[PDB]
């Protein structure tokens, strides 16, 4: 394989702290207590011999109506991917009625409630109810085995009674993020010819109120094939209804059983649409390998033990809620979080004060949210206890080591491993990450291909696999894996034309990748934290601390490239405040304003004045597209879809040459 | 102080069938203590493999209760109820009597084997298929007393479409209330009934009721008579031309055990109560097996309609289930004479007998001329079903129909439990004449006082009955009214399945059914007699 | 009498053992596991199949069809009961409770197994354009398809109607109605519009797969363009699905027509299977012809016929390359070019041109590319390339083959001879099949490794089959050997017919109800002094009228669809105008003559065509008989020799 056998220690790596070694009466992890015994298990999921493990761990794991018999079949070339064809199973028994049988009084959902004295628990019982009420509801409007049904639904606990309730019956849910337009609402109700809509009439987030019935009301006008609406009354305000097409959750529910039988899926019957944000792409998903790989990845990513309290802090209307909050968690059985409000109401201390509420476990969140609460201040996250969580989980886009840093120290007080995650809707589960328990960390690095995936780089201008580490190109798959996305909804030829004719043979996840000198995977990129400059070590938050002390600047970047005469050597972008008005002096200025406060050895090499840096629509700056230009890569940057002002980098490249 | 012992015709004397539970009180509770508490799932879940037979074994035996009415039991089992009544006796002995079709005419009637069953019940699901007929459908069945009405049952369910029987003597706006309410789309019906001497105008009361029941777009039509109806092209069919097309052999659905199996209205805003398939099933198989003493060769004659519950259980669903021969009696007590029962008696040998008090009742007035010289051997058990029968009928029951000589089976269930509920077991019981005697297996029933809402321990204590835990064959839901069926039975007395009925335990711990429960209004959390505030 | 077990017996019309004798042809040493071929199923002697045959039928028959069903086909649920029902109600039952899939038996498994072994070998009607089609490629077909017909409401139990010719993705559309549980009912893509319509609107079918065009002999066929035709009378078609065979111009309806690349090019390569009951029905076969009457037939016991007879009856084994040169539109087409090869995981043949282009040489040719091991035609191709001479066979190889087939009519020793001399250089063994489209399966047929071979005999039943012979005046079964009548078979066997579609009563009276108790095959047959079984064929009468051969049978047909008819009689004579003319003879029944005339006659029109009406129509008291309609009689007295039973003397009255 290309994955290294060992990897030796340095400071650069954060080995798994004592919380994730079985120690101080935590739960001893499910892989570890080193890299070996990553490569050991990993090793046994793909290539030749994977067969065996992939069918013992698919009885393990989920419940089976009818046994399977073949592994998997099929490929990328004609998007035939097959996995268990024969069995049979409901995701609804999996995800709630086996664990009410074993304990029905356990919390399946903590309810975080918008305004914090509205939280509460939902158990297993309470949860099969509710979905099988629905179900029974779906059913008495004609909804059938294969039948598409939208979902319209902030961050309740009942959308996740939603979801099942559709795959009880083997309906394909398509659920729509409850923020989108009523535009780009009707453009996913028509593609997937729903029938029936379940929505709120509003929602609330952050003290606000969400308009959700206005705008379903507004987008209904268009959409010829809806004939009902479900609609759950989250607040009871005054909204329209239309008579016969809309009625209220409550009322049609508390006609309905409270069970309803399972139908019996296929394992490769569809269970769900969900459209890429923004033509959209219906992304569509199987029963079986979809389930296998949320419950495998959650279990062993965030080594998850049966009575974990799962905090992922997303929203149900994207992946990440679909994988964990709903069917990762709940497929194994524990306590998973809808959380309703935002990260700042009604303080920046939410989270935190959730945290210690609820004695999460694990917490899995955004880059994007970690920025928000660095400029609230530290003051809202300090004091608290904290100590329950074991695992920091990220997602999204690629962390910054100073929010890497932010998130170690405060939110873990550098007892809790840091699981950055890579993967895409296409993928259904975690692709690339750190297992707590066994991987070392570096600050940005998704580290090591999970179980099933074997991924490899590619240099984009030849087509050819690049072997060895230090290398750099664009990332690919080698063979299927179990959650891998089956076809895009009546539109295959897009599916093979986007993941499966760019390399014939493999994926193309579409992303840029660098695998560093110890085999450690890096997605856009290597980013820096410590360049050892003349055997001095210093960090870019030092470096950059040092420049911002001269009242001028507004901003800095600094970024570490391979020099011939001191190692390495540092690179600082600088922005000036507007009201500042030479040029070479300022640099020679800022120069020895680092001189004087770190020493005469830490100077940077050169300092670039520029307008502004080069950020993306997150405000996330965009560091390792500075390191590229550094090294002289400026013409291999990327796609650069993502920035917020494209001529920035071309300013930067002119500056840099 | 009457208390009459099982009689030899149920000691295995005389070469009478062993009964499956005795010789006594204590051979009844040993059994029945098996089937409630906390260990009774290794009971249910044997009795429930070997009674009836699975597409797919089940893993759970029982989950859920009465608080949210999600009772579930053998949930992930699948099975089909036409298979177990019909397919499975017919691959053991083909030409065994299934029904035995005592027409309004005596002279009309013959048997039916479950040969003869099966193929008209396939005929019947092919037609329903070739109308559209899907998993899940509601169907009307209007029909009368004839022998294809079983297989009108049957038909129903070997598709898993969900059966609604709406008692052939009801009104056109009764039976246009009934068809709407389950939204319907197909209705099956006969040109003419037949029931003494007198013709029931079916046809012409349906075309009444469906001028006001839009949904309704084929209705398959049985001649039972040939006499000229009104037919209308197009949406009318002749059941026999339909079936005429059709092949005589059709798959059983596999159905989940809580897939609806029927709904059945109330007598009468009708109250659709609703029954799923594998614990209504075994609980009418299990009862009719122990409280008649059902075995495979008996002959079993229960003169009810199937229209009400006591026709769907103890007609079809449960004899079939075991393999027997059941009755389906067309005519009434006094028609052509008032010795018509006991004509039938002998004239097929029926083993058992199960009737109402109030035909017991008019038989009695009617004269001890036309019982007293019939032979009635045959017969090892009367069972009675409705009102408690008062003592004077019981006696008449015991002495001529009887003649001293058979068990005496008072039963008290109600449509909600689906099956017997509280019974002696003619093998083990000794009777009380007008005692329900003994609860059934799986039924754990205690005594509350109304007013406090406290359970009365011990003996001769009176009050309101309530069981304690769910049993297979309770009712589900009303349909589409699930705050309804909650309302009614689980929240009067929270905890408890409140039956409606008063009930009082004597010195003995018998049973005694004490009329229904005066109308109690809960005025916000305050329990109201109607006959108290009328007393102030 | 052969034992099935021990101290258990079988008591059969069959010997016991067949003598030798230099008229009889034993099995070959390519079928006595010589020369490096595979040693047979069953063999090697007329002993060994006896002994394997009584087991299929009396006493304990029930544990071997158990197991072969278990042992051939892939169960999703199985089965408890073996058989029940019978011939009395049409409600034959096997494996009842067993759950199963055509198309995961056909394709699934074997693509598990060995995805890039070829299922089908497509022969196109030109050479050039000849390919292997491979287990992986035709089950993505195949699923893509099934996609595209769930995207249009198909639902387990519809009917779907195919008009396909002979390429490969007919089996596609075959199988993908099987995948998820529709019917398919197949029309020969010959059929006019008006034989494509009465089938079409009969099994009631929403959807239609059809072709552009099609290609044999170097001729088009212009399928879509009758499709037009076809459907401006068939109301119930809502979607049709074009297969571009040959993307030359045709007409489209848009919205009703789409192109089947484009359909199936937005849906999944992979399509779930349908859970389907051993007695849901698989597909509905329309005889050819009036009123057409849909032979419809289950999945289990139909798919295990096929399976065990083209297992055995030609001695198939796992990488053999089997050649049936028929039509996916006729049954033989369905039974052993698509469902009974691709049970077994073989390769198939799908041969789309005719025997003789480019040349008489292409069976040779095409057994010599492929290295075909058994080969499977009709008489009537024997026949026709014997007439081409020998140089177009007596020098290729050919030593690929083990086992020649013919099936379809009494082959004649002539063709018996040329097929057994050049097609298999008198080494292969020669199997004669008779079976019908209501059998499903080969019922009466030689095992080649075992039976001794006599030109023109089926020689003895297959597993499953009890059959005898019947007078048809007596209704009695005739014993012994020497003995001519009707032939009936005793009992039920997996692959029987079920139903007639929509119409079991005609199902009842036309098989059930002739001789009680028994199958009607309605067919004569012989069994000679060693046992061995001889079919009879049909009679029939060619008129030439204008140009036009027109059998004297479907006149009579047309004109006996008058309930008021009770009997009829068509001849032919010489007429100055159409070369000869058409003279029916009709006698009316008690319960009933210028219209009567005129009314039968348009009836003749519809059915048969303007050419066929009669010219005259005589209305009689009693058609002249011996014991036997004398149609030499009533010829005579039509054409004049009236001077060469008093019935006979009104006859000369009423033509004069
Ligand atoms: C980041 N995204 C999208 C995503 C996910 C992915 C990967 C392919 C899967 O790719 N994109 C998430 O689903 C999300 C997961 C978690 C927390 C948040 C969040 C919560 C509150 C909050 C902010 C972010 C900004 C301030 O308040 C979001
Ligand atoms: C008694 N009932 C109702 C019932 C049943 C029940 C049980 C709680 C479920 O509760 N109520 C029956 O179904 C019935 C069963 C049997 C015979 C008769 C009958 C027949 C002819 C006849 C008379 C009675 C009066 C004179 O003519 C009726
Ligand atoms: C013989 N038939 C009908 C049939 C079959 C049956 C049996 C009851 C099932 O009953 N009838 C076939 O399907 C057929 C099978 C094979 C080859 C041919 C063929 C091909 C080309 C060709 C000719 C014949 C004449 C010259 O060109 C035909
Ligand atoms: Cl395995």
């Amino acid at each position: 394989h290309p994955l290294p056998d060992s990897v030796p220690e340095s400071e650069d790596l954060f080995a798994p702290p004592p919380r994730m070694q079985g120690k101080e009466g935590r739960p001893k992890p499910h892989i570890g207590p080193n890299y070996e015994s990553y490569v050991k298990e990993w090793a046994k999921t793909v290539g030749p011999n994977s067969d065996e493990w992939w069918a013992a761990k698919a009885r393990e794991t989920l419940d089976w109506y009818d046994d399977f018999k073949t592994v998997r079949a099929g490929g990328f070339e004609h998007g035939d991917v097959q996995w268990f064809p024969e069995g049979t199973l409901n995701a609804a028994y999996n995800c709630l009625d086996r664990h009410y049988y074993k304990n029905p009084k356990k919390t399946a959902i903590i309810y975080e409630a918008d305004e914090p004295s509205e939280s509460r628990e939902v158990s297993y019982e309470e949860l099969m109810q509710e979905t099988c009420r629905v179900a029974n509801v779906l059913k008495s409007y004609g909804v059938k085995k294969g039948d598409a049904v939208s979902i319209y639904l902030p961050m309740t606990w009942q959308a996740a009674a939603a979801f099942l309730a559709c795959a009880r019956i083997g309906a394909i849910h398509s659920a729509v993020f409850a923020g989108f337009s009523a535009e780009s609402l009707r453009d996913r109700v028509n593609d997937c010819e729903c029938k029936v809509l379940i929505t709120t009439d509003e929602g609330r987030r952050g003290g606000k109120t969400i308009a959700t019935k206005q705008i379903v009301d507004a987008a209904l006008q268009q959409c010829p094939l809806v004939e009902n609406v479900l609609v759950l009354r989250r607040t009871g305000n005054k909204v329209p209804m239309t008579e016969g097409r809309d009625k209220w959750w409550d009322e049609e529910c508390a006609k309905m059983p409270a069970y309803c039988p399972c139908e019996r899926m296929a394992s490769e019957d569809p269970l769900f649409i969900l459209y890429t944000s923004g033509k959209p792409k219906g992304v569509v998903h199987s029963t079986a390998g979809y389930l296998l790989g949320t419950a495998l990845t959650l279990k062993y990513v965030f080594d998850a033990h049966p009575d974990d309290r799962f905090a992922c802090m997303a929203d149900i209307g994207w992946i990440t809620g679909h994988s964990y909050i709903i069917y990762g968690p709940l497929a194994n059985g524990i306590t998973t979080a809808v959380f309703e409000s935002t990260p700042v109401y009604p303080t920046p201390s939410r989270y935190w004060d959730f945290v210690d509420k609820w004695k999460a476990t694990q917490l899995y969140t955004a880059p994007t949210a970690i920025r928000l609460l660095r400029r609230m201040g530290e003051d809202h996250v300090k004091n608290h206890d904290l100590s329950s969580l074991r695992v920091l989980g990220s997602v999204g886009e690629p962390i910054n080591p100073e929010a890497w840093h932010w998130y170690n120290d405060f939110a873990g007080k550098n007892q809790c491993a840091i699981v950055d995650t890579y993967w895409m809707t296409e993928t259904g589960s975690i692709s690339i990450a750190p297992l707590p328990g066994a991987i070392s960390t570096k600050p940005g690095s998704a580290t090591f291909p999970f179980f099933g995936m074997d991924v490899d780089i590619i240099d984009p201008q030849t087509g050819q696999v690049l072997e060895g580490n230090d290398v750099e190109g664009v990332l690919v798959a080698r063979r299927p894996w179990p959650s891998i996305a089956r076809t895009v909804y009546r539109d295959h030829k897009r599916y093979l034309e986007t993941y499966m004719k760019p390399y014939p043979g493999y994926f193309f996840f579409g992303d840029g990748a660098a695998r560093d000198y110890d085999g450690y995977m890096w997605i856009k990129g290597r980013v820096d934290d410590v360049i050892n400059v003349s055997g001095h070590r210093l960090s870019t938050a030092e470096v950059e601390s040092a420049l911002i002390l001269h009242k001028g600047v507004a901003e800095t970047a600094v970024v570490g490239c391979a020099d011939d005469l001191t190692g390495q050597a540092v690179y600082a972008f600088v922005t000036m405040k507007p009201e500042f008005d030479k040029e070479a002096d300022l640099s020679k200025e800022l120069a020895i304003q680092v001189r004087k406060v770190i020493g005469p050895f830490a100077a940077p090499k050169k300092i670039y004045l520029v307008s502004d840096l080069p950020k993306t629509r997150s405000g996330k700056i965009m560091r390792r597209v500075l390191r590229k230009i550094v090294a002289g890569e400026g013409d291999q940057l990327g796609d650069l879809s993502s920035i917020a002002d494209p001529q920035i980098v071309e300013e930067v490249k002119q500056k840099v040459t």
